[PDB]
């Protein structure tokens, strides 16, 4: 009851920088978003990413780390082993820069040492469309597909597609129908394509079918943020998935808070309550009878959904939230608990 689960996907962010390694404490410093309902002339400012003031309501046990530091990567992979999360679902922004390329190779290498697998979470990069998506899928499978840590499920790579609704089903069909003009089906570049189910079934069911997605995930850690992230819908979403040959990968998270970077977004806060929120959400995923589960997140520190260890910290600039009556690694060990319960259910 300690082995990795390769149907458990944990969303991982590689965008953190340090002055020493990256030239800037990347992402630890971050713009504060203006209030989308708050009128003109806002000067919301920025979080400077100093030791005292970072762009999170929580504070990492590992400090203001670099995602390109091989020693941090080793520690993260040991944390995945503790959590029993076999798949690292890597945020991918199509930066087309040598620093991205280096980082992806470092992550794959570190993952392989611990038998962790890596798949890609394809983000909404500029001018994203099905043609450049195909080209990027080809590039990723070509560059990384023979890496021993590259994930496959029953012989197929798997990609999560964030904000897949931003692209019309008539475009998706070209890529994802077996008859599509630029199909990946039956090619060397075929993959399980997992789209983001947001809103109501009346909208999302025909979209998933007409776009030829292999499955869907929900992402948001905050319960009730969307229809898809409301766990009382998961039984019915799974029933529909099974009836239509789709893979449902609900996303569970331990809490949510992003008010350092989005001070106006307090309605989305979901309190951790010493792990009871995480337990409730993970239980609903398991009870829905799904084949795979995703975890939002390993380390989206801006959104306060991370399971990565956090420590108490009060600086002159901010009093951070922390894991309260739980130890810093509690969310990793509680993840392992739920992975066990999930496996018992399969
Ligand atoms: O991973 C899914 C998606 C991300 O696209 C999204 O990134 C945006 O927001 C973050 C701040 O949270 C910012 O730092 C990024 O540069 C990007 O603009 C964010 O991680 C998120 N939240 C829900 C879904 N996402």
């Amino acid at each position: 009851g300690t082995e990795l689960d390769y149907d458990t996907f944990c969303f991982y962010y590689d965008w953190y920088g340090s002055e020493a390694i990256d030239g800037q404490y990347r992402h630890w410093a971050h713009a504060i978003a203006p209030d989308p309902n708050g009128g003109s002339g806002q000067n919301p400012g920025t979080i400077p990413g100093t030791q005292e003031s970072i762009a999170s309501n929580f504070y990492p046990q590992l400090g203001r780390y670099s995602s390109s530091d091989p020693n941090i990567l080793t520690k993260h992979m040991d944390m995945f082993v503790m959590a029993r999360t076999g798949v690292l679902a890597l945020t991918w922004w199509n930066e087309q820069d040598e620093t991205e390329a280096k980082r992806i190779g470092l992550i794959l290498d570190a993952a392989d040492k611990k038998k962790i697998k890596v798949c890609f979470h394809l983000e909404p990069y500029p001018s994203r469309n099905v043609q450049n998506l195909r080209e990027n899928i080809v590039k990723l499978i070509t560059r990384y597909g023979n890496h021993p840590a590259f994930y496959r499920k029953d012989g197929k790579p798997l990609f999560f597609i964030y904000d897949s609704y931003l692209i019309e089903p008539s475009e998706w069909e070209k890529l994802l129908s077996p008859g599509g003009s630029i199909t990946i089906r039956n090619t060397a570049y075929d993959a399980l394509m997992i789209g983001l189910w947001t809103s109501s079934p009346t909208v999302q069911r025909p979209f998933i079918l007409n776009a030829h997605f292999d499955g869907f995930y929900t992402y948001f850690a905050a319960t009730g943020f969307t229809y898809g992230s409301t766990p009382t819908n998961w039984v019915s979403m799974q029933k529909w998935a099974k009836e239509n040959g789709k893979i449902f990968i609900p996303s569970v998270g331990p809490g949510y808070i992003d008010t350092r970077i989005r001070p106006w977004n307090g309605s989305v806060i979901r309190t951790r309550t010493d792990g009871q929120y995480y337990d409730a959400m993970y239980r609903k995923a398991i009870e829905a009878g799904v084949s795979a589960i995703s975890i939002t997140s390993f380390n989206e520190w801006h959104e306060g959904s991370q399971i990565e260890p956090a420590v108490p910290y009060t600086s002159s600039e901010f009093t951070y939230l922390d894991y309260e009556n739980r130890e810093p690694d509690y969310y990793l060990t509680r993840t392992a608990y739920w992975v066990g319960k999930f496996r018992e259910s399969k």
